[PDB]
DNA sequence: GCCTGTACAGGC
DNA sequence: GCCTGTACAGGC
């Protein structure tokens, strides 16, 4: 698969565990930090950190591939094919028309807020739909290719952090969901 | 494997996860949301017991069970229902179903009861998922459901020297293996 | 579908389109972006030359042509490389190649012709895509690529009643049959 | 890198 | 609604 958001989870919804965020199909993987196939295209990614040259600005942020130079191949080429550009394993590409690329269900957890003050102060927290602007090839910090990623956000949905996302919250009164029992 | 029979190395009758994705990954139980795994041309390798058809009757060392749809429709003897019907030890028959009287030479189950499934069972676990070992395809039929639509059903049967976990003995035994509810890394 | 032998029904040889789409939806090369479309194990169903290797030689009637991977490993015979040798009236065999003595009984190529080969080819078309007709594999060998790794080649020969685009005889037919580059829907009114 | 379906191999 | 690969059926 399903693209874009999950009927009945409104964004800024949160979850304790990556578990969870599983089971409600926003992020299916339960480890893994993309969601993707390389003949399609990718449905969800999560936010943790783990690469320091990765930007946070909530409706911009840039994003590190997996994967000793890196391949357009596997979950790589999976974001690639969201970006409304022909594919390029060469340069990258970049969507003039970015909006018409396939969206992409972001999760921003926890463990981002260290370099990000937009990451959830605890768990998991979807923040919406985000299209593939660009992507390219750069030498990282291990000396080595890295295919990296500029993402931005398309979602009538407002922002968890912006006032009418935090108004929205409030009304529907999204709060941290734990599994049964846990607490 | 996807389609192993019988039993997983290493994991004991009594085995307990927390969730769903957990019970996948050990193998015993791979689709994380259906009830029942298997290919229609195949076989059945593993089952879960979450609640759901009145009409299934759960004792523990045997069960009456309820195929699937794909209630607004009469059900089919394809995908999963036609992989259940295929453990049993006698010919398909999709007309009156079939049974087999030597049920013990049919393919192995590997039967999972969900805590979900204690609404209608005293055999369900109080939390998580609790892995209660090989059964075995007694019996199949189709009757007219509840919704007046026409319903496969199912009889199982324990086929496993491992004590059942609603025995003394079975009881015990998980003790002295030191078995546990296992929860995802760092819960 | 998708594992179609031979020309398509109402298709002749001279049909145009201007996008790789088209040519897909009407059955005559399928893959939107792959050059030649084949299952590993049965045949290959149609190519398009649309220039790439440089040592590639096409004289219309016939041609060379090169299989699939600047190269940075050795090309094998699996896959689409296979799918055409398999139409070679011949058996099959990877490490010599093949060729056939009756070559017209081998399995039945589609061949279009699309503008970018003109850089490598007097016989591409000036815009789009061309449908050529029917092409056969008279055989196929190894060889070391500039590169200096292996390549697996191709000769392709024409094996077609309907006149080739680049004869008097086919143009005017093609006149008569009264064929055109054909565009998507309101595309001419939207440029 | 046709498309929408379906199914198997193998994961552990 | 296990996963990610692969392959075929059939579109027109």
């Amino acid at each position: 698969n399903h693209y874009g958001p999950i009927p009945g989870i409104p964004v800024g919804t949160m979850w304790r565990f990556r578990v969870q965020v599983s089971e409600s199909g926003v992020h299916r993987p339960h480890v893994a930090g993309i969601h993707g196939r390389s003949n399609d295209g990718a449905y969800s990614l999560v936010l943790a950190g783990g690469y320091e040259d990765d930007v946070d600005h909530g409706n911009f942020f840039t994003y590190t591939g997996s994967g000793c130079d890196q391949k357009l191949t596997n979950t790589n080429r999976a974001l690639a094919l969201n970006c409304f550009a022909p594919i390029n394993d060469q340069e990258g590409a970049e969507a003039k028309d970015w909006r018409s690329g396939k969206p992409v269900r972001v999760v921003r957890n926890v463990k981002g807020g260290k370099n990000s003050k937009y990451a959830p102060a605890e768990g998991n927290r979807y923040d919406g739909i985000y299209k593939v602007v660009k992507y390219w090839p750069e030498k990282g910090k291990s000396g080595f290719l890295v295919w990296r990623y500029l993402l931005r956000r398309d979602d009538d949905e407002p922002g968890p952090w912006t006032k009418e996302g935090k108004d929205r919250i409030k009304k529907l009164g999204l709060t941290m969901q734990y599994p049964e029992g846990y607490l």
